[PDB]
């Protein structure tokens, strides 16, 4: 008789039917707390050594320190039956012998509730899945097992695991059998490759992977064997440790996913020449109603004063830019802009850790769009849904945009072609909208 396992969002949760459309990310706005469940089944007459979960998430969440709870059959455990011990991406949870025996010993199949929330932050990619990703280890002996930790490639997209063996003491010993492991992006979920380690070898290395994508190597169960996953110290370096516990495979579920939309625009006239110097906000209805700032709570004085200094520096940059006539306005000036205007929008990005919607448009915590030399700009963490661009400062020699122009934000508006017009020139993708001005 085996536990069962299951983790999704609040409520989702359920070992027997877990949720059908699980790979399928759910959209959530930055700053939004995800409220996980992990739901497990323990069988009557258990007499475990070991129960411990592990949960890892990648980098676009933060888990929540302090919002760890756990109940048996709907009781919550006394602080001496586990041990909480918690990191920046994720936590440990084990049972002690008085936890243990909450579970052990029972004349029927215990239910074990663990929730516990983490936070969408400025480092999830539009577009791009977060996830987090728990195991149960346990077994009649010790067991060392826990849940592998997701890594990014080094600088040239090569990802490194080395094997390392050890029996029950710690002591180490020979490789006790092939371990074969699956190569999967942590973001999707997705196995991407599998590998395999011969008795006579202890590291392999995978080429040609994304600098910008979390991987984990997922070892195939070794009879016999648990998977101890180390903390990760580099980029592009995974180490696993095979403990001789001989216990039962982990319980490893599915997990949920969550995602960002984002919107690209561009900049143009009439005859769709790029203008630069452009600068809108986002409200949230065709004309009255609020618009998106960042929270104030939040965002601290740095992150702020990041967001003014970089506007400062990217006005200069545009005023340098309008003061050239038409010829001298080169590939080199444009890049003047275009570098001044990026520096502004990762400050943006990075200081837009939640939204909120507010009535004065002059606000300083409003979030501010604005065109560079290639007439891009674009907003990025958002629920899907319909908001509308307010241009509040026109491109040099233009008029003020009269009315908001209607955007749709959906699950593909930021990478979708067939939107109007190439973002960058020559991608081959038309994925962003135009936004016309007139002289």
């Amino acid at each position: 008789a085996k536990p069962k396992i299951d983790k999704d969002f609040k409520g989702k949760a359920n070992p027997d039917t877990p949720r059908v459309d699980k790979d399928t990310p759910v959209n959530h706005q930055v700053g939004d707390v995800v409220e996980y469940e992990i739901v497990t089944k323990i069988p009557a007459l258990a007499n475990y050594a070991t129960a411990n979960w592990s949960d890892r998430m990648t980098e676009g969440l933060a888990f929540n320190k302090g919002t760890v709870k756990v109940t048996v059959d709907d009781v919550a455990l006394e602080a001496g039956d586990y041990a909480l011990t918690e990191v920046a991406t994720g936590f440990d949870l084990k049972l002690t012998d008085a936890g243990l025996a909450k579970v052990n010993d029972q004349n029927a199949e215990k239910t074990v509730k663990i929730t516990y929330s983490a936070t969408l932050n400025d480092k999830a990619i539009v577009e791009v899945p977060e996830s987090n990703d728990v195991t149960f280890n346990y077994g009649n002996n010790p067991d060392h097992g826990n849940t592998p930790k997701p890594n990014k490639p080094n600088e040239n997209g090569d990802l490194t695991l080395t094997k390392t063996w050890v029996d029950a003491t710690g002591a180490p010993i020979p490789a006790g059998a092939e371990a074969t492991f699956d190569l999967v992006n942590a973001q999707a979920g997705k196995v991407v490759q599998t590998v395999t380690l011969t008795t006579d070898k202890n590291t392999v290395t995978v080429n040609g992977l994304d600098k910008n994508t979390e991987y984990k190597f997922v070892e195939r169960s070794i009879k016999g064997y648990s998977a101890d996953y180390q903390e990760i110290t580099t980029a592009g370096e995974i180490a696993v440790k095979n403990w001789k516990d001989e216990n039962p495979k982990p319980l490893d579920p599915t997990e949920p996913k969550v995602v960002t939309y984002g919107k690209k625009f561009v900049k143009v006239n009439d005859k769709d020449n790029r203008l630069a110097g452009a600068e809108f906000v986002i409200a949230n209805a065709d004309n009255a109603g609020q618009y998106l700032a960042r929270k104030a709570d939040k965002v601290s004085q740095e992150e702020k004063q990041l967001v003014v200094t970089t506007k400062d520096a990217l006005d200069r940059a545009v005023a340098a830019y309008n003061a050239l006539t038409a010829q001298q306005q080169t590939q080199q000036e444009k890049e003047k802009v275009d570098k001044a205007q990026a520096a502004y929008n990762a400050a943006v990005i990075a200081a837009n850790n939640a939204f909120e919607w507010v009535a004065d448009k002059d606000n300083e915590n409003v979030v501010k769009l604005v065109s560079d030399a290639q007439g891009r700009f674009e907003i990025t963490g958002l629920l899907a849904g319909t908001y509308y661009l307010e241009e509040t400062k026109q491109p040099a020699g233009y008029a003020l945009l009269t009315s908001r122009q209607k955007f749709e934000v959906t699950a593909t508006s930021y990478s979708a072609t067939g939107q109007g017009i190439e973002y960058t020139a020559g991608s081959g993708k038309d994925d962003a909208t135009k936004v016309v001005n007139k002289k």
